């Protein structure tokens, strides 16, 4: 009856522009796990379960993104507040010939499955036992309601709540506002001058696309889960180019530009980049996205790895008053065509949480999944006061293999290192592989 439909509409708020992409991608491939995110947390001591679930608890109740429920409307897919029910596997694993590999074997059965947008709770949190004190908290998300950044915010919450359960302390108030908040003001920014400026800010700076650069050897739909090669490097290998994640951001898309300019030829580089670098216990709400803007880089004669890092600065600058407006809609208004791209190449510097703890026993994160690679995406893991990053080369399965990646990932690597060296030498003059 049209009362049941009127509530549908007047409880909810619509999806977001990125959200709409997603669910538009899940409706065309139901059954596809490709928008699963997904981390483990290993922590080097005891975990008590009952316990943990509490925390569990009170962060669900904090970080109310993971209790949005999304419904089905004549005017596409609606969200609100909803009331999942939930539970905590735990696994003893340590009387398995393999233990870690089992975990990882239980861990991947999970975030190998797609889940129906419409049937919450849309997150898993499960208590994996590895040996005597070793646990792995597995922690699975779908990205319509989370990122890497928020699932980073959501780990060390509840690191800090299970230490106060432990200890018989009650946690301080936490510092993240409510997702209704986020969609409340998204709500007003559609409607909004500012949204209208933004809009022909980045239409006239998009001006004269074309395919983007890539060392794809094709483009294509994501269709399956990322392929992936993982580096670490010491900080110290990167010089004094990088001390904090601005700075670290500004060099890995300089050098990532110049490495596209070499192997294409494209002078005019576009790469997607957050025109702001988050970080943790900063007020974040858990669930709200940074949203990726084409960053362009200009290559021409003698261009080197300082003046790429002065242009990252003032794109990023000259972006800042328009980062409200999403990349989804701008892609659309420049009328280009069926499944193309402002951008092949993403780059996405993430923090390293020096401090986690849980119980007093140390802890650290290790992504899984981190949401589909349309084409190929770098994922950089790295804080001030840690020596080493962490990079993952995600990428398309249809657009590359893993010998083709791999070869890519060394070359560049050795790249960036080149040209933390020698921040005055030209692009051009760099050896390759």
């Amino acid at each position: 009856g049209s009362h049941m439909d009127a509530s549908v509409m007047s409880t909810t708020y619509a999806l977001s522009a990125a959200q709409t992409e997603i669910w538009l991608a899940q409706q065309l491939y139901p059954d596809s796990p490709v928008y699963n995110i997904a981390q483990y947390t290993v922590i080097e001591g005891v975990i008590e379960p009952a316990v943990f679930e509490a925390a569990l608890r009170q962060v669900i109740d904090e970080a109310d993104t993971l209790r949005l429920q999304f419904i089905d409307s004549d005017d596409g897919l609606r969200q609100r507040i909803g009331t999942p029910a939930w539970s905590m596997p735990v696994l003893d694993l340590t009387a398995q010939a393999d233990p870690q590999a089992a975990a990882q074997a239980w861990m991947r059965a999970d975030y190998q499955q797609p889940v129906n947008l419409t049937q919450g709770p849309l997150f898993c949190y499960a208590l994996l036992k590895v040996a005597p004190a070793q646990w792995m908290w597995y922690q699975r998300y779908h990205v319509i309601m989370m990122d890497g950044y928020g699932a980073y915010l959501i780990a060390q919450r509840v690191a800090y709540v299970y230490s106060a359960l432990c200890e018989g302390t009650t946690p301080a108030e936490c510092d993240f506002g409510s997702i209704l908040q986020l969609l409340e003001s998204d709500a007003q920014y559609q409607i909004s001058a500012q949204r209208a400026q933004d809009e022909a800010y980045w239409l006239k700076h998009c001006a004269n696309w074309s395919e983007p650069a890539t060392l794809a050897s094709r483009s294509a739909p994501v269709l399956q889960q990322r392929l992936r090669q993982t580096t670490y490097l010491a900080i110290q290998a990167l010089g004094d180019t990088a001390p904090d994640a601005r700075r670290l951001a500004q060099f890995m898309t300089a050098a990532m530009a110049a490495y596209l300019y070499r192997f294409t030829g494209e002078q005019d580089v576009v790469l997607g980049l957050p025109v702001k670098v988050r970080f943790g216990a900063d007020r974040h709400i858990p669930g709200m996205k940074s949203n990726t803007l084409p960053l362009r880089l200009t290559m021409r004669p003698g261009m080197n790895l300082s003046s790429l890092m002065q242009q990252a600065a003032q794109e990023m600058q000259s972006g800042l008053r328009h980062q409200r407006y999403p990349s989804e809609a701008l892609r659309r208004q420049l009328g280009m065509p069926s499944g193309q791209r402002l951008f092949g190449t993403t780059v996405n510097v993430m923090p390293f949480d020096l401090d986690l703890s849980f119980g007093g026993y140390s802890a650290t994160n290790h992504n899984l999944l981190n949401g589909p690679a349309e084409d190929l995406m770098l994922g950089v893991y790295w804080t001030p006061g840690s020596h080493q990053l962490r990079i993952d080369f995600d990428a398309n399965p249809a657009c590359y293999t893993p010998e083709g990646l791999g070869a890519h990932q060394r070359r560049f690597i050795r790249f960036m290192q080149v040209l933390a060296a020698d921040a005055t030498q030209p692009i051009d003059s760099i050896d390759l592989l």
